[PDB]
């Protein structure tokens, strides 16, 4: 699966528009699911998300993660991750899992969010709706994960 | 080369009490990472796919128009920590990413390019090495990933 982690402020996460999710400090994450993902490829995605050191503990860079500085995470699912460019213009979609099956999954993966840290400081979207999103950028600070390295 | 690329209906950027220098409205944000081993073929590919990958929805169709067909705009901010490694520890390191004296300089070079390739009003960009805050209206949102070290 693939994962890009933003490092905010905070984050307003609204639909068609009325505010339905809010986060201050700590995480976006962006988080597309390869069709052939495996429970395992999920695992990797969280460890990462919630273990990551991505906070100057004042003094020292590159220390505090978003558990240990009790921050917010809001999971954005976005299948446009594995949206092939190589071909033309038009991304192509095809490595991206199904929406069914997308869904069943991605819940998993926040349940288990909220089993590895706290279910309090698990945010989430309409899983394939529009959605409008204000982020705060703090850094910014920018993080891509492929786990099939 | 690396980058994230974000549909936005707009963008502010601001350094350090926090000052703003920059704004978008609708259009691109582009975070930009500069590998170590960049050529300037790697530039161009992030520079053209930026300026014509079909982002947004026209009519019927979807995927059809690019950030210059509506006249939009885009945000060029380089991003090192695309390539914060992470496949050892929690620690991200950076040895992949290129020299900050140089990859002021290549980043530079790519800025020009993006007015070149496109109109010199509509590119706005970050303040290099620098601290930032942005917001940013995530219209989708749509994240786009391209990595040239693919090509
Ligand atoms: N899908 C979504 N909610 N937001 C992104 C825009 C997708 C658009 N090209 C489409 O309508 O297919």
């Amino acid at each position: 699966m693939r994962v890009v982690i933003q490092r905010v402020k905070g984050a307003i996460l609204s639909v068609r528009l009325e505010i339905i999710s809010e986060i201050k400090n700590g995480l976006i994450c962006f988080l597309g699911i390869h069709k052939n993902d495996t429970w395992e490829d999920a695992l990797y995605i969280i460890r990462k998300c919630l273990n990551l050191r991505l906070w100057n503990n004042d003094n020292k860079t590159w220390d505090k993660n978003v558990k240990d500085l009790n921050y917010e995470l809001l999971i954005v699912s976005q299948f446009t991750l594995f949206g092939n460019t190589k071909k033309g213009n038009k991304p192509d979609f095809h490595l991206a899992k199904e929406p069914n099956e997308a869904l069943i999954f991605y819940n998993k993966i926040i349940d288990e969010f909220k089993k590895q840290y706290n279910d309090d400081k698990i945010k989430i979207g309409k899983f394939g709706n529009y959605m409008n999103i204000d982020v705060t950028n703090d850094g910014p600070v920018t993080i891509y994960i492929d786990t099939h390295d």
